[PDB]
C-alpha cells in the first residue's frame, strides 16, 4: 500500500538521494552540498518555479512548523508526481498518471513545471517533449470528457482546488500558455458564456449592447429576456466593456479640444474634468494593488509589476501629474509645462491598441505591428550603412572650404530626391558627383522595395498564426472586466464608498468520471494500436513461421507412420 | 417583373422579391433619378440645386456594371477581391485614425499655442502634407521636439502604406485561389434571368409590353429504373471496392491465419495419438 508507505522521513530520504540519473542547482538557487532537503524546501522551490500569485499545500509556513515540530499525506500520487516530475522520470510519471485524483490538474502542473524548468535552464529536448507531451495528454482528456458528458466536463473546467491554492483547470492552462486547451471547444463556450453574462443573447450583440448603453430605461426591459433585470444587465461585462470604451471616447475627445486650443491662468471645466478622470484612474489602480494582497504587501507589487502595461499606464500617471503641476507655475513655467501634457496623449491614443486585439480581425494587425518593430529596428542599421556613406561623400566632394559649425548633420541627412536628380543633370569633377547621385538615387529606391518585401513576408508568416493565437487573449479580457466594477472610470469615486459602504457526493460522482475516463482512454488508445495495419502485419508474419515450422516437421511423421 | 412574381400571391411577393440587394439600390436609385428631375424643373432657384442629385446619380450607374462583369471567366476574380477588400479595407481605416491623429493632434498643440476654436481644426490636423513636413524636419528644445513629431509622422506613414500593400497582396491570393471555382456558379443566374427576359431593349421593351398584353409516362418509368440500376450500381461499387481495400485484406488474412494456425496445432496432437 503506497498510502501505508507513504512517510515523512522516507519521502526526505528519497528526495535528499543521489543514487539515480537539475534538482540540486536549482535548489541551491532558490534556497551547502549534501544539505538535508526537507518538504518545507521542496515546497519553496516548487513555489518558486511555478509563478508569482501561486501556493501550494506543502509549500506553506504552517506545514513547515507542523515538519518542524498520521503523518501520511491523503494524496501520495500528488507528491510522488510532483518528484518524479522534478527528478526528470519520464515512465514513472506516466504510470503515476495512470492512477490518480484530478488527473487533469495534476497534468497541466506538469507541462507547466516542465516549461518553467526548461526556461530557467537535454534541456532543449525535454522542453519539446516533456512539456509538450503533458499538454497534449491533458487536450485528449478533455476532449474525452467532452464527448462523454458536455455539462460534467463544464463543471470539471472550473472548480476549486484545496490541493493546488484553489486555481482552476483554466487558470492553470493560462499559466502554461496552453493554446490548445482554451482553444477546445467547450473552453470557448464557457468563455463565451462569461463574457455574454446572465443574458442569453447571442444574435446583433455589439448592436444590442449599443442600445442598452444608449437607452437603458426601455432597452434593459426587453434585454433582459433575451428591477432586478436591469442590475443584471449592468453587472455583465459586456455592457462595462462598451461603458468603459464610451467613457474612453469622451474622455479622448474632451483632451484633445483642451490642449489643443488655448490656455488660461486657471483652467477650464474640460481640463478639470481629465484631472477627474486621472484621479479616479489612480484611485482604481491602487484599490486594484490592494486587492493584490497575496505575497504580502512587500511581495504583492513585485507580481503586479510584471505586466508592462501597467508600469507604462503609471509613467504616463506621472507624467501628466508633473506637467499639470507645471502649469500652474506662472507663464515661464505654464508655457514650458504645457508642451508635457501635450506630448503626455500619444500614448492614450495607443493604450487603445491593447484593446484592439479583442475583435477576431483587429488583433492580426497589432501583432504583426510587434514582430515587425524588431524588424524595423535591424533594417534602420543597414539603411544607416548604406545611406550615410554616400552621403558623406557627395557632402565631402562639395563645399571644399568649410568650417564644422556642429551642422552637418542636416547637410548629409536630407537626402533630397529632386535636388539630387537636378544635380545628376574640370569634366572629372563633374562626373564623379554625377555618379554619386547615380548611386544614392539607385540604393534609395533598392532599400524602399526591399523594405517592401521584408514587410510582405513578415505580414504573411504572422498571419498564418494570428487566427489560433487570437483566442487565449479572450480569457484574459473577460476575466479582466468581469472583476472591475460596473461605473465607468470617472464614476467608480461612487463605487469606492459602495464598497466601503458594504465592508461532497458531486465530488464523489466527478472522481468516478474522470476515473471511468482515463480507464475508456487507455482502453482505446490500446484497442487502436492492436488494430493498426503495421502491428497485424507482424503477427501474421510470426504466425506464419510457426505455424509453416510445424507443418513442416508434422511431414516427416506423417511420411514415418506411412 | 415583380408582377410576374406572382407565388405567394401579391402581399407575400415583394418580401421575397426584396431579397436581391442590386434591385434594391436600382430602386433607390430610380427614385433619386425622378426626384432629382421633378426638382430640375422648379425654377433656376431649384434647377441649380437639383441638378446636382441626378448628376451624383450617375455613379451608381457605373458601378452596376460589376454585378455584370462577374459573367467573364478573367474579369469576376477582380470584383469577388475588391468585394472581399472593402470589409479589411474598412478595418485598416480605425487603426490608420488611431495612428495618425495622436500626432497630429500632438503637432497642432505644439504649434499655434494661442488660438480659438472656430470649428477650423480639423482640416488642420488631417492636413498630413509630406513637403511641408519634410521641411519643418529640417528655445532649443522647443525646435527638437517637432521635428522628432515631424519624423514620427513621416515614418508611419511609410510604415502604414506597406502595411496596406502586404494586407492587399495577401487578401488577394486569398480570393484567387478560389476565384476559378466560384466563377462557375454564377453562370446558371446570369442564364436563367436574361433568357426570361423579352428580346428588345430597355427603351424598346415598351412595345413588347403591348405585344404581351396583345397575346393574352414511360419515359418516367424507364427514367425511375436507370435510377435504381444506378444506385444499385453505385452501393455495388462501393462495397466491392470498400472489401477489396488492403487494410480490410489484411486483417481478414490474419484472423485466418490465426485459426489455421490453431487448427494446425490442435491436429498435430491427434497425429502424435494415432503413431
Ligand atoms: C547598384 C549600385 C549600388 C546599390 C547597391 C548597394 C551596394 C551593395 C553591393 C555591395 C555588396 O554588398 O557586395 C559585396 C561586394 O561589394 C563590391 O564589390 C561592390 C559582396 O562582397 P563578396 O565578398 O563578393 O560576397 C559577400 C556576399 N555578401
Ligand atoms: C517607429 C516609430 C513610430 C512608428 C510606429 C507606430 C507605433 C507602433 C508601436 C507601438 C506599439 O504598438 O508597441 C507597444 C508598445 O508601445 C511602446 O512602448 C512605444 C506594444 O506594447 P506591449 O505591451 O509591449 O506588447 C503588446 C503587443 N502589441
Ligand atoms: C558622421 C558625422 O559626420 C558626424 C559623427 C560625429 C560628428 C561630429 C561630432 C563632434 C563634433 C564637434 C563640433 O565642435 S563644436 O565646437 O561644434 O562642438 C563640430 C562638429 C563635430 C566635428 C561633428 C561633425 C559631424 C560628425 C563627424
Ligand atoms: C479630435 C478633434 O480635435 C475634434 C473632435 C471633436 C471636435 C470638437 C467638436 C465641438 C466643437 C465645438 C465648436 O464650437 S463652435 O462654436 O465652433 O460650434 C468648436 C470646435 C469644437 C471644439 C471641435 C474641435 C475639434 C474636435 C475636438
Ligand atoms: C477601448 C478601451 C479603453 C479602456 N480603458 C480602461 O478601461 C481604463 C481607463 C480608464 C480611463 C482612462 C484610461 C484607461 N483602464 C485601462 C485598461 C483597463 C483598466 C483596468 C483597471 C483600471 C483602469 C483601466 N477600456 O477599453
Amino acid at each position: 500500500s503506497m498510502h501505508r508507505f507513504l512517510t515523512i522521513s522516507r519521502l526526505e530520504e528519497l528526495y535528499n538521494t543521489r543514487h539515480g540519473p537539475t534538482l540540486y542547482h536549482l535548489v541551491r538557487d532558490v534556497k551547502p552540498p549534501d544539505y538535508r532537503i526537507s518538504l518545507i524546501d521542496i515546497g519553496l522551490v516548487i513555489e518558486y518555479l511555478m509563478g508569482g500569485a501561486y501556493r501550494c499545500n506543502y509549500t506553506r509556513k504552517r506545514f513547515r512548523t507542523l515538519y518542524h515540530n498520521i503523518n501520511h499525506f491523503p494524496f501520495p500520487f500528488h507528491e510522488l508526481m510532483v518528484w518524479a516530475v522534478l527528478m526528470k522520470r519520464q515512465k514513472m510519471a506516466l504510470f503515476f498518471w495512470q492512477h490518480g485524483e484530478e488527473a487533469m490538474a495534476k497534468a497541466l502542473v506538469a507541462c507547466k513545471l516542465c516549461k518553467a524548468m526548461a526556461h530557467e535552464a537535454d534541456i532543449s529536448q525535454e522542453l519539446n517533449h516533456n512539456s509538450r507531451d503533458f499538454g497534449q495528454l491533458a487536450v485528449e482528456l478533455l476532449d474525452q470528457s467532452y464527448k462523454q458528458d458536455e455539462q460534467l466536463a463544464m463543471k470539471l473546467l472550473t472548480y476549486e482546488l484545496k490541493n493546488w491554492s484553489n486555481a482552476t483547470c483554466l487558470q492553470l492552462a493560462v499559466a502554461a500558455k496552453h493554446r490548445d486547451f482554451i482553444a477546445h471547444t467547450c473552453s470557448q463556450m464557457l468563455l463565451t458564456d462569461m463574457w455574454m453574462g446572465r443574458l442569453r443573447m447571442r444574435k446583433n450583440s455589439g448592436l444590442k449592447v449599443i442600445l442598452g448603453i444608449l437607452l437603458p430605461p426601455s432597452i434593459l426591459s426587453l434585454e433582459f429576456k433575451n428591477g432586478r433585470k436591469i442590475y443584471e444587465f449592468y453587472n455583465a461585462p459586456i455592457v462595462k466593456f462598451w461603458f468603459y470604451t464610451l467613457a474612453y471616447i469622451g474622455y479622448l475627445m474632451l483632451f484633445n479640444y483642451i490642449v489643443l486650443v488655448k490656455m488660461e491662468r486657471w483652467p477650464s471645466t474640460q481640463e478639470w474634468i481629465v484631472i477627474s478622470y486621472i484621479f479616479t484612474l489612480g484611485i482604481e489602480k491602487m484599490r486594484e494593488i490592494l486587492m493584490s494582497e497575496p505575497g504580502k504587501l512587500l511581495q504583492k507589487v513585485k507580481v503586479w509589476l510584471q505586466e508592462y502595461w501597467n508600469v507604462t499606464d503609471l509613467i504616463a500617471i506621472l507624467l501628466f501629474s508633473v506637467g499639470m503641476i507645471l502649469r500652474l507655475q506662472d507663464q515661464p513655467f505654464r508655457s514650458d509645462g504645457r508642451v508635457i501634457y501635450c506630448v503626455n496623449i500619444i500614448y492614450w491614443y495607443i493604450r487603445l491598441l491593447d484593446i484592439f486585439g479583442v475583435n477576431k480581425y483587429l488583433g492580426p494587425y497589432v501583432m504583426m505591428i510587434g514582430k515587425m518593430m524588431i524588424d524595423m529596428m535591424y533594417f534602420v542599421i543597414i539603411m544607416l550603412v548604406v545611406l550615410m556613406s554616400f552621403g558623406v561623400a557627395r557632402q565631402a566632394i562639395l563645399f571644399p572650404n568649410e568650417e564644422p559649425s556642429w551642422k552637418l548633420a542636416k547637410n548629409i541627412f536630407y537626402m533630397p530626391y529632386w535636388m539630387i536628380y537636378g544635380e545628376v543633370f574640370k569634366t572629372g569633377a563633374w562626373i564623379v558627383p554625377a555618379i554619386m547621385a547615380c548611386y544614392l538615387l539607385v540604393a534609395n529606391i533598392l532599400l524602399v522595395n526591399l523594405l517592401i518585401a521584408v514587410f510582405n513576408n513578415t505580414f504573411f508568416e504572422v498571419k498564418s498564426i494570428s487566427n489560433q493565437v487570437w483566442k487565449f487573449q479572450r480569457y484574459q479580457l473577460i476575466m479582466t472586466f468581469h472583476e472591475r466594477p460596473v461605473l465607468p472610470p470617472p464614476l467608480i469615486i461612487f463605487s469606492h464608498m459602495t464598497m466601503i459602504f458594504q465592508h461532497d457526493d458531486e465530488l464523489k460522482k466527478v472522481h468516478d468520471f474522470e476515473e471511468q475516463c482515463i480507464e475508456e482512454y487507455f482502453r482505446e488508445k490500446d484497442d487502436r494500436f492492436n488494430s493498426s495495419n503495421d502491428e497485424r502485419i507482424r503477427v501474421t508474419s510470426e504466425r506464419v513461421e510457426n505455424m509453416s515450422m510445424r507443418l513442416e516437421e508434422v511431414n516427416e511423421r506423417e511420411h514415418s507412420m506411412k
